[PDB]
């Protein structure tokens, strides 16, 4: 069955972020979308490194919880999401280190929150816009989300952590560690004289 | 048997610290409370990441020794946070990295180690008191514990490392992973200009 | 079959880089020699940490794709390196941190990235020159390694990440974890006042 | 067999310093005592994290390769520490990222090389000297180490990186581990104003 193997899938990901260290405790969700339209996420109280594939949450494109444990709250933009970028099919939400430090930054850009000195981000995701810091589970956090899904497939959350999207849970998953890994060198190289990708450099990936 | 399920998560989670970096060597020891009010804890010189399940330690609620190998010396000050805090069902101790090196600097607040710029630890856990330094194996380590016990749920040991407790080991463990994951966005952070929480973002997450 | 073990091989090489944070998602690709002279490299779209063995690509010197998945656009400079140094077996490419983060920097110098503080860089690959920044594919990147491959055996890309050589995945893989391992040395010790190897301590590593 | 319960042990423990990020592609090498006697040390070339316990180096007190695959050069200098300490069963020999970068710091202590600001490795290894830097295999290294042997049981070999002693492999490991853990809280703290334990704590962990 596809969505046996899609729910393996989920939980393979999801162990890998928690091994390598990207996930932290019951801190994150991961979710996609199944050929029917439908959904598939992890459940919440959840600890992403010893998840259960027949436990999955199941959840309809309207917000019904259909199947499997009780969804995370984090859904409800997990659903936003979707209801406003077509080609999102799944999104991956975690409080990875560097990406969770970078947010927490005052007079960060709320339109692009790292200037590329890798050509890989500006390749795969673009601009990732800052949304602003609310109570975890607020209203305002989806309904920001769903201005900026039409346009963009990664999004930093202040005081909170990046959420990454993509056509593919795989693809999710690589842009997440994109990211992360880009959040990571901005610290790591710090206050030293670095070299920028030109503006030149930025057009010619933008392709 | 549901003990032995218990053993087996044990053994689990602790192998989970060991390989994920937050254990180092025979440094750290876990105790969960079983259903009838026994305790559960690992052993004294065993490495945390290759435990023996059926040669946990099992101690009373007095402190007796009824099974297992000898439990840790660590285990005096675990019997003072149950004895003291009913809500108490789990305690970790490790000397995870940046917690232990947050413990080691001059002018920290012993009534909350961390100012929060991050939501998860004042949900989950709220102050972090800190506990002074002592000679491992100290009467006065078990007995400040059990001073704060009753209103807290994590502390810092200065010089030493973090102490966390739960409702549940897996509990606890998630409270022990983003208390160091917050030591970690401390460092990491360093002299940059971080967006703290208001007093009334705070006062949100407090209900 | 010897085939089906290089395949095992570079499989179980992979997901190692995967797994201790060397490799981040899709971004990378490994390649080496076949005894009857054709390439065994990473097919594109591939995470590094779930590769099938069975559908490794296969590569020509000439490069024409023989068998399995479709090879990494990267394949177009290994093939370079392969066709400048016979001494060369074997190919590994990732964007690890640390000497990802070293080649964002200016300044550097382009003959020999790193300043040699421990003796094992210099014992084992010698000169790291530094490969220009292009658009990922370009022309001019496999153009340059091929002039710098008869006579260096590690490269790192600017903006991009080390490329390193070896005459076995082994020894290949090994010389990449040192790289990277020193790298990751120049950044933590900053700007302590490091006790280079002098010029006779290096000659002495030369031979 | 009890000799084939200790290949298990040197494999598994070896793997573990491989997979948790301690050892960096065949650079290093463990070594523990057989009751017979008789060395039993990983052997040359070989990657810690995927060993073969039946190819094991055998070598005799003399320095007589017995059985297994060629011993690692590093061996020299294990046998120097057993035949002047007959307490020392286990050499852990690693070029771990940490203790390595402390290793090339000018003004460094050589009589110990890591001032304590946690009761540990004082407990644990008590003091750390400097072994000056030589070439590696050079003669000298095992010399100089044959005689602090006596009175040490954990050494920092100066562009090198640690070498560490112990009763047995996990304890030898255990302290390697604490070691590492402390030189990586020394980078961590850096400038800021570090507790240091006084002289008068560090008196009553020497007992």
């Amino acid at each position: 069955k596809v969505e046996q193997s899609l729910r393996e899938e989920m939980t393979r990901i999801a162990s890998s972020f928690f091994q390598r260290g990207y996930a932290t405790g019951s801190a994150g969700n991961l979710s996609l979308l199944l050929p029917d339209g439908n959904l598939l996420a992890t459940p919440t109280g959840s600890c992403l490194g010893n998840l259960d594939p027949q436990r999955l949450s199941k959840v309809a494109a309207d917000g019904e919880w259909l199947s499997g444990d009780k969804p995370s709250a984090a859904v409800l933009f997990h659903l936003a999401l979707y209801r406003n970028n077509p080609r999102c099919k799944a999104v991956v939400h975690l409080h990875s280190t560097w990406s969770t430090a970078l947010s927490c930054l005052q007079g960060l850009d709320s339109s692009n929150v790292i200037r590329p000195f890798t050509p890989y981000v500006v390749m795969r995701m673009g601009n990732v816009p800052l949304v602003p810091y609310y109570r975890p589970g607020d209203k305002r956090i989806a309904q920001d989300l769903a201005e900026l899904a039409a346009d963009n497939q990664a999004f930093l959350l202040a005081n909170h952590g990046p959420v990454v999207c993509g056509e593919s849970l795989q693809e999710a998953a690589n842009n997440m560690e994109e990211l992360e890994e880009t959040a990571k060198l901005i610290f790591i190289l710090g206050d030293r004289p670095i070299r920028y990708l030109t503006a030149g450099e930025i057009a010619e990936l933008r392709s």
